[PDB]
């Protein structure tokens, strides 16, 4: 499987979205699992999940790596509402366009916020819910905010440079030996390729700051069986939010990886794939 | 598999122990996994693990459910050293007697303390390390100590009664509908059958209080790949100790079950078995 | 100052309350400080605060130790709304009746919930806000709930006895040598004297469980300078809620006493009085 | 009081130190309080404590703002042991030279580590112990380490620049409007004035990394009445270490300031002075 061979586009129409172009990468043909990426400059579906797509397809799932609005090859957008909600409407729009009745959701960071909002807004359209360091869940009980990684994400959006990208990735990942030239060049290309996305992210964030993303008060509504992952060493979203989710969602479990930053599905791909596939099959 | 069909005895000889009788329940014939039980009145190997033995044997392991010294059908003993250490010497004595070179250890509560001490004292004799709410790891950062469940454990040791047993089990388990007459009668029988164990546990605890069990300072020595489980709702050992282990052991992961007290392998048997078998096979 | 010499009654009229009798103990004549007691069987203003009234009066304050509705010498009541809110309406009713424009509030446990609700509902009527282990702030990130002490409080309400009272007080206080016959007899008398309050508390709790008291989502509205105290060893309300308040109220500080249960103003009276008087004078 | 009018030098002789020059700023003549500064480039006694010296002297104390070895106007040094311990020997050497029998200690960050080590090594020479975000207390249960601020401290030591200084101070302080030109110029001057201190700090840290400073296991030895302060928003040392100290030192209390970084005595000078003076007078 490659980015090119799996690449697809679909126009969506859903509250606010009109003939809005969504790029996604699709492989497999079984039950649908939609994987949703983080919010850093240059993020996208394939980039975030290329270590996960193969094993999930092998396990029998249809995998859709979705580019959220204002990221990668999806259409540019300026949002005036919290991004998790707007992103979730876009997931529903994609599912309606593709005739998908229910999907399992896997959501990393901003994508975790997207997945939580989808579960809340469209409970009849979700199967299981998988969350990796989801963002926006209000204050931490321990971590000063904005968190270290989030400050870097905003710096890179406002003043993109290869050096600042490297600085962000150093904080993003626990193991520094994972920061290859391939990783750096790929992220830099995605940043260079769509400067409009960077500008629009910042305009959006002024319209709806992260303090407006907090869905904590509604977590008791979630009936989806939920699997929460955290990196012990995540400098972008605080570890205690994994506990927050565990206490507030009816049927959740929490798995924390040691020596792991904000990209658990990539940093601990083998264990992540095994745990999440097991969860989807048997939970 | 039944308690009767799996029951075995072996005499051990290891630092302090001389011709000391250890009862255990054994099934299977593959790689050895020794499961170690908690320290409550009436605890024993079969009692603690009868929901786990079958699936582990099915997966290809030789399972040994060991009765620790001063519990169930093992010999009575008064200990003047911290129980985790004394128990670990007994595990080594069992392994030497049975010609087992290396074992995977699964340790619940007192058994978790036993497993940690074994890993520290005999690093060449352990495979993987699995811990479920291990005891003795010093103070909590959040929970007043002694913890609610531990106060009940000491009350029941000092004044055994069916009513106090029921009170303990109510705190021990999250889901109250798991407290069947079968569970109550079984635990009560084990308590009635060996009053000497109750007396000796209390004498031992005066000689070496729980404050002497803390092995925290040595956790950096552990090289075994480690899987830590906690019940979100554990009233016997504090949740933050799962984080303590995760930060201090080199290669650990932490899995926390929702709606789960101090007997995770029984309260969440299906998910526990799947996760731990996966860990042993693939980690 | 004695309970008898300070005792007063006032009828209040405020949303729902009509000619409702409130008992309080008053001393001093300076700026008003209203102290609000916890929700355990037999609780009352004088009982809860008799170690604080003198020093606060000496410092120049008018101190009002208020009995909340359905406690001590205040009128019996069955509430169908969360108690913090109903109690706060009663504080406003008292203040209107006594021509008090603004009061500093000191609130222990249920009284802390009362004080938070008052600050939210009547921001123009509060000076400073002092909270000692306030209840109802939703789930803990660490403590299984209901907390140990709260289970005992409900047991004692449903089946009042001198033995169960002693059991509660043992959990309520860190230092067991504070549990004198005077303390036990006083609490028992207050329980025996008004059995109707016990019955009504339970009926009220069925109508509006503690899960309905959570005001967390509104904490950002509080503009009062706030001083939060916690007992390190509080088995009734979880320590992490002190952090919750510290992160969510604009201008707060948190003081945690070691060797201290759920009655900080009594267990650590000297340090409490000094800190809170300093806060009122200088903050 | 000014830096110039209070400036003094004394040669110390104590295990390892021989005719070693210590600079300090002294005012007042009552009971001695020695204040100990943090470990950032350009730190010193006067710099760290000039908002505290006056009020403490007014309260009747003799205040000594000590420059630790390898800082400010004290002699340059390369240490091969953990700095808290070496610093504590230097405090004892100062006290012996000045004929001070016992001192109260106030210790910020590295200075907190110094104060803890002094309390452990010389229990007969300390009065009360005051700690503000003390360093070196091992891992956090929540914060990825090295902490954000500590990474910046090492960056500034290795590559001193005015821009990197400003970056550090932005993380050091909660309120950005406290970062005046006066603050920046003062810190920069202290950095420019003694480049040898920067080089030596780095050589020392290679000889004895922060992982060797952890005195956690010995905290039960401390008999000094202890007052612990933390900034809620401290990005240099983790908030949960305040709890660690509170649980492990016999007689401690914890005060946490909101909207406060790693320089609590300066960021919240008025409340800090009042609380600590009250503690020294009455605790
Ligand atoms: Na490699
Ligand atoms: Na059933
Ligand atoms: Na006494
Ligand atoms: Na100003």
């Amino acid at each position: 499987l490659t980015e090119s061979s799996t690449s697809k586009f679909v126009k969506i129409n859903e509250k606010g979205f009109s003939d809005f172009n969504i790029h996604y990468n699709e492989a497999g043909n079984g039950e649908t699992v939609i994987m949703l990426h983080g919010g850093g400059p240059g993020a996208g579906g394939w980039s975030n999940y290329y270590r996960n797509v193969g094993p999930f397809v092998d396990a029998g799932y249809r995998v859709i790596l979705k580019d959220s609005p204002g990221f990668n090859k999806s259409d540019a957008v300026v949002m005036d509402e919290q991004r998790g909600l707007v992103n979730a409407r876009a997931v529903k729009g994609l599912m309606d366009a593709l005739d998908i009745d229910r999907a399992h959701l896997v959501g990393n960071a901003m994508g975790g916020a997207t997945a939580l909002n989808f579960a809340l807004e469209y409970p009849d359209r979700i199967g299981k819910l998988i969350l990796m360091g989801p963002g926006g869940l209000g204050p931490s009980m321990f971590a000063p905010m904005p968190m270290e990684g989030i400050k870097l994400l905003f710096k890179l959006y406002a003043e993109p440079s290869y050096e600042t990208l490297k600085q962000m990735l150093q904080v993003f990942l626990y193991d520094q030996s994972l920061i290859t030239e391939e990783l750096l060049q790929g992220r830099w290309e995605a940043i260079q390729r769509q400067p409009e996305h960077l500008k629009n992210f910042l305009i959006s964030a002024q319209k709806a700051p992260l303090s407006t993303w907090d869905v904590t008060a509604r977590l008791g509504e979630i009936k989806a069986k939920t699997f929460i992952t955290w990196g012990r060493d995540d400098r972008f979203v605080p570890l205690d939010h994994g506990l927050k989710l565990l206490w507030n969602i009816d049927d959740a479990r929490l798995h924390v990886f040691s020596k792991c930053g904000h990209w658990a599905q990539w940093e601990h791909a083998d264990e992540f794939n095994r745990l999440v596939i097991d969860f989807l099959r048997h939970a």
